[PDB]
């Protein structure tokens, strides 16, 4: 397990005046590369990247039923119109349906969430600021590094739930299909956050390419939704410079 | 049961193809097709036989696990494309045919029978050599019998451990948008003899928002050129019936 800085990357940030980090590491080698050594460590509420592992434990809890379990939308309004539909599991993460997810947390419990994060160790593993809300405006930070780690361990199978469960959840998370490669992943943005106190915005995932394996987290800072784009474009353009996924 | 939809022979008397394309909205209990004899008749499964051949090897230990690296021995294979390692992913998507012989060879002919007996593969024959009976032996399979492998497989429902069927599943991802996922494969046996073509497949299915629909298509082909047929005619019926694109 080793992580270097690789300040050359800097130019797809610097591009598009953008404060962030990438980290970037390859499973065979057990190596990292990030442009920013501190930021990489420096830990962020998760937003909609948690749902992660709340997909995990509500599986592994029995909330969530099995891989074809379909949450109805109760004709309620919901924040966003792509909420406002009937979902799959796949199709509440693709969209970040967080009342989805929100609900999930609440019938998982105070208890056995405090438990299972320190199960995957997932960040600070502060649920403090209300069940329904901790990951989204509490008091839960986590470490690009830590989410590297994490998606490492779900990759193998390895966190402490089982491997039907995991599977269910990678599954879930595809995001891109080509015959080379495939990748796994999920989008964050916490809002625009406050005046001297932006917003963070993720992508996290993994890209599995030939025989190797390369687990990814983006974080930036963020106060303007016009930038969204920035959270793939930034580590794609990388991804490809490496020959990953271009 | 099988409906026959005329609307669809369009798109392949356009091409000049004989073929079958199945479509089955939720269930593999009601589906529709362009010809309804055709549906039913059993071809060579050729490379879709994947699959399958995927499953067993989980389910008898011959693939140890979903991160299995299949390792090239360095020694020459019929495509380039295959002379190099690869994952159980990378070898369904690449057809990687010497992989899956030798999985088949370790699976063996009394485990290979039991498993086609447990899926209702086709004919369930065979004999024609423990590494090429689905290639050039006499086992045969139908689109609408795909379609209900296919099915049960989505289900978990094979005689098959979850794990081992959520590990092929994910293995067939072929597209993934935000609005939909294709499991797929396809296969071509080649180009026939006179008077008796071979057969090219694509199989899977679209989970779209709530909805999934499986699909199953072949067709007779004696021209490699030809064989771009076997995506654009299904993905433009799908495409047509507000599916995918
Ligand atoms: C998670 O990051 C959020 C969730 C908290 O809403 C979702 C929503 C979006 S983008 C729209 C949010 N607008 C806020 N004013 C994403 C995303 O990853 O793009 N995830
Ligand atoms: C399985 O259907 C075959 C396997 C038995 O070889 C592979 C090969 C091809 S096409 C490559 C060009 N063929 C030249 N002989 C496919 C395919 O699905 O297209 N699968
Ligand atoms: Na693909």
């Amino acid at each position: 397990g080793s992580i270097t800085e690789n300040t050359s990357w800097n130019k797809e940030f610097s591009a598009e005046a953008v404060n962030g980090v990438f980290v970037l590491c390859k499973s065979s080698s057990k190596s990292c590369a990030t442009n920013d050594l501190a930021r990489a460590s420096k830990e962020y509420l998760p937003a909609s990247t948690f749902k992660i592992p709340n997909a995990i434990i509500g599986l592994e809890t029995g909330v969530i039923k099995n891989e074809h379990q379909v949450f109805k939308w109760d004709g309620k309004p919901r924040a966003m119109k792509q909420w406002e539909r009937d979902l799959t599991l796949r199709g509440a993460i693709q969209v970040s349906a967080v009342p989805v997810f929100q609900q999930i947390a609440r019938e998982v419990g105070e208890v056995r969430m405090q438990k299972y994060l320190k199960k995957f160790s997932y960040g600070n593993q502060n649920i403090s600021g209300g069940i329904d809300k901790f990951w989204l405006e509490g008091q839960l930070r986590i470490s690009a590094v830590n989410q590297v780690e994490f998606l490492e361990s779900l990759y193998l199978n390895k966190l402490s739930a089982s491997k039907e469960n995991q599977l269910i959840v990678k599954e879930a998370l595809v995001t891109e299909a080509a015959p080379e490669y495939l990748v796994h992943s999920k989008t964050g943005f916490s809002g625009v956050g406050t005046e001297s106190n932006p917003g963070v915005a993720w992508w996290v995932g993994w890209v599995e390419k030939e025989t190797e394996v390369y687990f990814f987290a983006f974080n930036m800072d963020i106060d303007n939704e016009s930038k969204l784009p920035l959270r793939k474009s930034i580590p794609t353009k990388i991804m490809e410079s490496e020959g990953i996924i271009g």
